[PDB]
């Protein structure tokens, strides 16, 4: 969480918004931090990426992450690590299946992602996603309060003030939470 | 020129339907209940049976429910009625509460030749321990517990609306509304 460049309280607040059913929101954040397995151990990296969710891929957050991490882990000790990411809309197919590809080959790395919202959860492409990455040991969770809180206090200039939850945060966030375990459910 | 649902019962006005079986999961302001039944034989081909339209509010007092109606009603006429098995399905506009629920419950356990699935169109407070039980203590009891998808309101609205022949017309995000809303239902029910 230590020096990213955090980005401004109101994309926060209108990106990371969690009514289930969103229109006019194009563009995916992705908070991410790096640890070692120790939980008693202090972040050692932290970026945010943001892109469109139009279709090239290639320019989805999560395929910048992949390519920093790539070096990162290079310029690192060889040891396991723990990355989380907070990710404004949860990933298409294309992300999951580089996703699952990155952490066969790397095993020394978990990942932990919290979503705020499911991205055309009605659609089966974007829900194979989700089934991707849980398979590839990826574990996936809606965000409610605590991991707004969190991406708040890590990635946003706050200036010292408190998250202030929006209204309806809990309750939207049972509705996907629920969706998403009963489309990773067998 | 044959038998029809629509012709035993008093139809609601489409505007009354499209107002309250709106499936939108958080919705405020839509303090009405509107349940509608229909009564069968084991045979779900067989020809309409009877049916009954049930209003009324959220709000206490839950005597006039329009659950705790229809079980005034119906133990009348499960009496007017021959004797055999009956299966009753519900098309209800917001899941019953507590009360209601454990009433259903009793009537369940006491007539074993009936059994009850319920379609709902929202869940109510479901965020509220109490109202999540509800549909826990109707489960237990054997009842059917669904959320109302596509074909169930096109369903009401051939037999319980006044539609002038005209067809069901659905609101947007319909089945979106559907897939939030039987996670959390199936949710519920298995937690
Ligand atoms: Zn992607
Ligand atoms: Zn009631």
């Amino acid at each position: 969480r230590n020096m990213v460049e955090p980005m401004d309280p109101r994309t926060f607040v209108s990106n990371f918004n969690n009514r289930p059913i969103l229109s006019g929101l194009d563009t995916v954040w992705l908070c991410c931090e790096v640890k070692t397995k120790d939980p008693s151990g202090p972040p050692l990296d932290a970026k945010i990426f943001q892109g469109k969710v139009y279709p090239k891929a290639k320019y989805h957050p999560e395929m910048r992450f992949l390519r920093w991490f790539h070096k990162w882990r290079q310029l690192h000790h060889d040891q396991e690590y723990k990355v989380t990411w907070y990710v404004s809309w949860s990933p298409c197919t294309r992300c999951a299946n580089s996703v699952a590809t990155f952490l066969a080959k790397d095993p020394k790395v978990t990942l932990t992602i919290f979503v705020a919202r499911l991205y055309y959860f009605w659609k089966p492409d974007y829900q194979q996603a989700l089934r991707i990455l849980a398979e590839a040991g990826a574990t996936m969770k809606i965000m409610n309060y605590n991991e707004f809180q969190d991406c708040w206090n890590k990635f946003v200039d706050g200036r010292g003030k408190p998250f202030k939850p929006w209204n309806n945060l809990p309750k939207h966030y049972t509705l996907l939470q629920a969706t998403l375990g009963e489309l990773l459910r067998h």
